[PDB]
């Protein structure tokens, strides 16, 4: 059981919502595509495709509290082009539905892969642009005290008009480093040393992630530290080994990666900086 308070800024009548296909039961919760009717006073007879999150029926009291949390946090953080945004919620006379934006070309990684050489092909500008947009989004969240914790291509989603949007930021978390993702990869490959070892998570480690995220981008979908089992990665990093520069990657960019991977967290750049460098570099980068 439960009753929620309703904020009318955000309440959508649940009959204005046409639920459709699901897509995986994530880290608690389960999400389904849907069509919202209205959403906009201007054009109230238009459907808008949205993603709607709701509880599975095998759902604890906390599992709920969690959903309410991340909803309320998405409210606090506010809108930005380069993040997945809240658009509404259905709170009354039914189970809770937390509606957000549909990003119609999947995750960054899938979209990169689908655009390798012999569905279109990405120019050099198209890639740096992509890194730039993620940095913007990251900067925004950071400006709002948000620390991401699992930043990587899989957690960047892409809209029809090709805009990078960061996903799963307000995320309530709690520990197997062998836990495999859908694609078969290990979340530790994105983790900064101090996050790995001493559980210390900050903007600085979100920057380390962004390093690897750049690496993913300039390998059109790469898989980090290829065939280097978890155990080995412990040492390699400890000592100071770093990933290899990709082909089709300028020294400039490879040097960014390397600063995002500074051993001393405080000496890494910040997103503010990285946005400013990526803007310049995009302007100097040819189609
Ligand atoms: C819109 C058509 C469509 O097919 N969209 C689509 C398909 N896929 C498959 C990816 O392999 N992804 C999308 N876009 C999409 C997915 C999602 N979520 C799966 C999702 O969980 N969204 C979401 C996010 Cl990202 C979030 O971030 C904090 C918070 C949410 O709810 C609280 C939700 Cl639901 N979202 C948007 N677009």
């Amino acid at each position: 059981e439960y009753e929620l308070p309703e904020d009318p800024r955000w309440e959508l009548p649940r009959d204005r919502l046409v639920l459709g296909k699901p897509l995986g039961e994530g880290a608690f919760g389960q999400v389904v595509l849907a069509e919202a009717i209205g959403l906009d006073k201007d054009k109230p007879n238009r459907v808008t495709k949205v993603a709607v999150k709701m509880l599975k029926s095998d759902a604890t009291e906390k599992d709920l509290s969690d959903l309410i949390s991340e909803m309320e946090m998405m409210k606090m953080i506010g809108k930005h082009k380069n993040i997945i945004n809240l658009l509404g919620a259905c709170t009354q006379d039914g189970p809770l539905y937390v509606i957000v934006e549909c990003a119609s070309k999947g995750n960054l990684r899938e979209y990169l892969q689908a655009r390798r050489p012999p569905e279109e092909q990405l120019s050099s500008k198209d890639l740096v642009s992509c890194a730039y947009q993620v940095a913007r989004g990251m900067e925004y969240l950071a400006s709002k005290k948000c620390i991401h914790r699992d930043l990587a291509a899989r957690n960047v989603l892409v809209t029809e008009d090709n805009v990078m949007k960061i996903a799963d930021f307000g995320l309530a978390r709690d520990i197997d480093y062998y836990k495999k993702t859908t694609n078969g990869r290990l979340p530790v490959k994105w983790m900064a040393p101090e996050a790995l070892f001493d559980r210390i998570y900050t903007h600085q480690s979100d920057v380390w992630s962004f390093g690897v995220l750049l690496w993913e981008i300039f390998t059109l979908g790469g898989s980090p530290y290829p065939g280097v089992p978890v155990e080995e990665l412990f040492k390699l990093l400890k000592e100071g080994h770093r990933m290899d520069k990709p082909s089709n990657c300028t020294n400039e960019l490879y040097m960014m990666m390397r600063d995002c991977w500074h051993a001393v967290p405080s000496q890494r750049p910040t997103f503010k900086q990285l946005v400013e460098d990526l803007d310049r570099i995009v302007a100097l980068t040819s189609n």
